[PDB]
């Protein structure tokens, strides 16, 4: 039996399990409550073992008015109280940079050092906080028409990347918001009665952003004879999606990018170096090109590659990805993957990349993430106002202190019911990891 | 030393290409079956060793509802379905609704007691509620026309690329429970082998199930109340059942039919699943959209391995949804349970209908089973009786209505005389589909 | 152990990535060739063992028919299509439409005595009738922008995903039999291997084809007549030929691009495949878009396995399709006839052409020929020779016309000149690409 | 100064007048609650005048479900919570018939009978409760796409044809329903200095209904040879859009079809009987003709006629419109206005029609309506579904009996609210007349 679907023809000695947000309760909050300014484990798996497929969601609401809800009641209701402000009711605002604000983190075997640290939304195909719909085959997002257009939009996120492991899985979220935030989460995997092969290639991703790039003429017209006459062979300055020591191969990126001058970000080539060679082997002929576009970036999301956000469609920004999953970028001792950031490096755009690789561990580089400031986008803000309230009418002034009464009651029984939530997460991470033990026990008294 | 998923097209192998099709044997245009009314036809019987590897199908059920002006004797010979509209007053060829849930299709794998497969034709090509969605997934696809979509029993193509092996026999038939014929066109792909498959080869198998109503504790409580939400579920022995099969395999997903009656949510409930006879699930989900990887509600959106193919705003309260676990199977040694809450906690009373596929090892130790065709009928909502009183005729409306059941008692006859014609052939062609596989399976081994 | 089609990303291979490109050698940011008029130019050639894993191109051909006021030495510097509306009165590069037929991909595999791979550039890529339609399916991916679809010659990336292993030299040529000179973006990836591949490896094939008119027996007859659908074909010695190919291997699909003209239906036409020599074909379909798994027509839907990249709803009556037989390839030992009558029983007259793929063990037997450049322009409507003769002209505007055509005069060959030097550059860069590799093959063998 | 504009270039010593749901009490509530089973007058306006515009909306839920929202502060919210029941919070249902058990009264000069009396959706061009948002000279609504598609949707209504009165306009809406509902107006008017000349036409309309029509071959195809060759001239089994004694003209009318045998509804030609005529004067060809549609109705809505809810986008029906406003139908004794229901009468569907005309007092007969139990749409019903509970838990139980313990407490709590409202109507329909007269009375004084 031939082809891609033929491993369905064959049955393997593999037990299932699952790590998710279940309401271990029996109740129906099968999510978790991440704490602000916390990391919480999602769960530890003992291998050898593989993740099989990941799906999530999340929702970070900051409260700014007080609600005609009854806040310990509400807590019960559904998660997340999708409520328009025009109607006087519940004030729960959107978090516009949650998703840049949380860290995914995976750590393999009990390495000292982390294979993923990517940013939640970036990890997920989310660029700029900001998700557009799209399917890959690794990467999905389903994100809501009435949702869309919007930083921090809830959207279901999916990845079918699979993650070996021979001892041990731990797969942690790390929250840099000052606020909580809700995440959803499946995490399937099936373990296994055997060791994998030593030289299983492990999943590995990591997140990258210059910001600016260091142009040498962003105020110069991209495409002016001046600009492409410029010489660029080392690529020294080139953008770096990926700098990595190890034997493995790399599987592709999302790379965001805001455009200040409203001309054309994308005349440079992507350029690979192999194993440590001076001038890169793989030349490439300009960044739709890598993404395999053409003539600017389409509304086209295919199998290995195209848009999430296209720049039409927004303040300046894209979000573009390609998958290398037929066509890897192999190498035995070293890997660096490169875009030039404009044509010869003549811009001084926002880019940041997500970049995804398989190697055999160890892992010899250490991957670390840029600080959460460092992280947000970049949006224009508007001017200051200092508005200076007119003389107030008595009926005026008892509206103004009668509501800041209902602020002062109620924001602190919404606290309570936020840290009930979070007790609840916390409570529900060491189980997770307690029933994984038991589940692997289990198996492998078999 | 070639690799990824494109990798076995560089090798090559000694396997020979067969099809059983409703290829006109006359060798004219007539290139489908008139599948005949309360009769099972085999499409076709092969002999093992060998695997399936494509299905398309495509298929008409009118119902003759007035008299036309056409010759229905040359009709016949035209066009095999009459696309034109009632408005026009020279033909009536009605829609068949729910012809999609009256057919089933059956598969018998090596001259088991059992099948394997016995699902009603939609929902088996992932046309849920006889009311097919377009869209495209890994291994099923429907192709419907915009001008046909949003109806009852609407035409469109489905194709099927679950590979389906087999090391003795495939015996394929369509069980047709309709009082109507209908017109199945078909191409099942596949190749025979000149070696037995591996002794524990996973063979595929898909089963369907209803429960409507499903048995609510709280189908007129508030969806998503502190009261409903409160609730505790941790056994699921009263979820919903999408599967619960004895043997050595692995679920590769499922479609899922729901009509959702108090218009709040239908789909907080928890997919659970039971492995080796667990007493309590060891996979725990969090919500339905969820199972089906979408999120605060099912999207408009058909992805290779889930989605949406009917969403509930685009109908009168009922959504057809998916999921493939080809990358992600959920295997099982001795025992699978695959159940759904229907709503948080068992809450809801609405009607859920799904199609389970899996592989596994012979034999088929569970009996599959379907429910009685008037258990498997959509629930529509119908007009409220109309009893019209004629008024006092004219001698002219009396003649025009005379006339009218006049060329009516003598069309209808003449309409019904084709469709046995045209079942003939389908008769015909059923024995001789097997006899050509048998011919080409015995060329192939002589050679 | 690790299953699924992902598997493979799970396990190192010894084995070092190459890619031939039109990067600019100069290291600028001319990242293209200008293809000369008439001429072939060979994109690389690579010393195998290895396999092409990845195929990215774009293309431009314009055709300068007016004086512009931009520096045309300066304007050579710039962006390198001027995508300039001519009613700003500054500059007029107008769109050839045919040179995706004009030029012909050309791939040799081991120095054969004949190309493996020889069809037009657009074929090549889906572009049927060197029209782009946008889509997306497991090999190939047309991204066509809103503001480009709907012309013939419109600008659009195209990928190739199907492997192609070699165990000693893959030679890719472009064949450009344009009078015109064109612009291509390319980047070509592959990786070599340390040891051969297996000696029956199967190889990538693709040969074109066009029947304008078919030779149909009764093109006046309307189809779907009771007259048309009583003619039998069995044998279809008459079909139209998509692949006739002695080897071992196996077709893994084709596009075809039909000209419809009587504005009925150009499918009612089975495929019919013959296989290993047999004299009647052993799998035997029912019709044309049943082939390509839609039904009752064509639909607008493209899905990873078939569908519709141009449909002839949004045309002057033609129609572009695709169907891929990855998971259910047609196999054959010894020859392979792929046919599908032009309409039922080859009534129809209309315009065919088409792309096979198939991969086999080397040899390939037979020489892949090409019909002539003029045999492969599409078949459009012409306007009626209009003859204007100027009305009786003042002095300014004779000095308008004069000061015009001296504009032009020393224009034209400035723009010449231009595109000279850019066909000098891409001569060039195709002896680096072959240098290139050639360095890469030997240091990688090396260690 | 000529054409549709030359009245701006003159000044007209006429005085503004308004009747509104404005809050009298100075507050956020601008629209009345209209009593369940009460008639409300919006206003009596002494003549001499004319209205010059009318703009409403309206919104009719039913409390279905215990609320976590406080109801005595939800009363001085937003009027309308516009929240999806999914959140578990909230469920006021959507009444879907509320349009047709409304109706709108209008009686000029102190006639003993109504001129207008329509129930209060088709009056405003909104058929079979059923909104459709479309533009055309005189009548527009303006319908959201969030709230289309659905019996009872929100919109807003606007009236533009001229109602003058010499002596007195009173407005009234007729609320049949079991329900009460808020409505939101805003009458424009002006009054004059001086009679109006006598022979001043005043605007009338008129609903009808027949349900179903008595066609003599519903079970036979539509343009089939034996229908088509039926003769009709006389129309005596004609629909009847408006049968009418005195002088005047009528500018058109809307038409309700719920279709019933899935061909086409609309083969009947207008036949119009100007003064008592036995023979139509005025024969058309078709009823989509009539609406100056071809080959079926078209997704156009224009300034004199077309589609407002299409067959395409329903359950079988659909409704139309066309204004005589430069082509009216004049008679000096009598108008018979009727269209075949079907070639010759054929169809057996249901058809309501309002008519609207200008004609000088008197109004010769009383105009009727049909009791709220004719005028509901025909709407397909699911089957009986009595479902019985299974065993219940112990938790199950006090989940069930916890419901409807709140909801025992929170309905009477919202029908308290309904109360107050509907007493704030009634005080400001008095409220609105008392002004009307001051302003009538100041103006006159001048
Ligand atoms: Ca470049
Ligand atoms: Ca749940
Ligand atoms: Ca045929
Ligand atoms: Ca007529």
């Amino acid at each position: 039996i031939t082809g891609l679907f033929k491993d369905l023809t064959k049955v393997k000695h593999a037990r299932n399990g699952r790590l998710a947000s279940w309401d271990q309760r029996g109740k129906n909050q099968d999510y978790w409550e991440i704490p602000a300014g916390e990391s919480i484990t999602l769960g530890e798996i003992e291998g050898p073992g593989c993740i099989t497929h990941m799906w999530m969601t999340s929702s970070c609401r900051k409260v700014v008015a007080p609600s005609i809800l009854d806040p310990e009641l509400n807590a019960s209701a559904a998660p997340v109280m999708e409520i328009h402000p025009a109607l006087g009711v519940i004030w729960d605002a959107y978090d516009p940079f949650y998703y840049r604000k949380a860290l995914i983190k995976i750590t393999w075997d009990d390495q000292d050092t982390p294979s993923v640290l990517v940013p939640f939304g970036d990890f997920f195909c989310i660029g700029n906080s900001y998700p557009g719909n799209f399917s890959s085959l690794p990467f999905n997002v389903s994100l809501k028409p009435e949702e869309a257009g919007k930083f921090g939009a809830p959207c279901s996120v999916s990845c079918y990347f699979p993650m070996p492991f021979n001892k041990k899985a731990k797969i942690e979220i790390v929250n840099d918001n000052e606020l909580p935030f809700i995440l959803y989460f499946n995490i399937d995997y099936e373990m296994y009665g055997e060791p994998l092969p030593e030289d299983t290639a492990y999943f590995h991703a990591a997140w990258h952003r210059e910001n600016p790039c260091n142009g040498w003429g962003p105020e110069l017209q991209v495409n002016s004879p001046e600009v492409n006459n410029v010489t660029n062979f080392k690529g020294e300055n080139n953008y770096t999606v990926l700098d990595v020591e190890g034997t493995g191969h790399y599987v592709g990126c999302n790379l965001t990018v805001k455009h200040f001058q409203g001309s054309w970000w994308g005349e440079g080539n992507d350029m690979f170096f192999i194993d440590g060679e001076e001038y890169p082997s793989l030349n490439g002929t300009g960044t739709e090109d890598y993404f395999n576009h053409a003539w600017g970036m389409q509304r086209n999301a295919y199998p290995f590659f195209g848009t999430i956000v296209h720049e039409g469609d927004t303040d300046g920004f894209q979000v573009s990805y390609r998958w290398h999953i037929t066509d890897p970028v192999r190498f035995e001792k070293h890997l660096k993957v490169t875009i030039e950031h404009g044509h010869a490096n003549q811009l001084s755009d926002d880019w940041s990349s997500t970049a995804y690789w398989y190697q055999i561990l160890p892992t010899a580089s250490r991957i670390t993430i840029a600080p959460v400031e460092d992280r947000l986008p970049v949006v224009p803000q508007l001017p200051e106002r200092k508005l200076v309230l007119p003389q107030l009418t008595e009926e005026q002034q008892a509206a103004r202190d009668t509501y800041q009464k209902r602020w002062k009651d109620y924001e602190p029984r919404r606290d309570t019911q936020f840290r009930i939530k979070e007790d609840k997460a916390r409570r529900e991470s060491k189980l997770n990891t307690e029933f994984a033990k038991k589940l692997r026990d289990a198996f492998d008294a078999e």
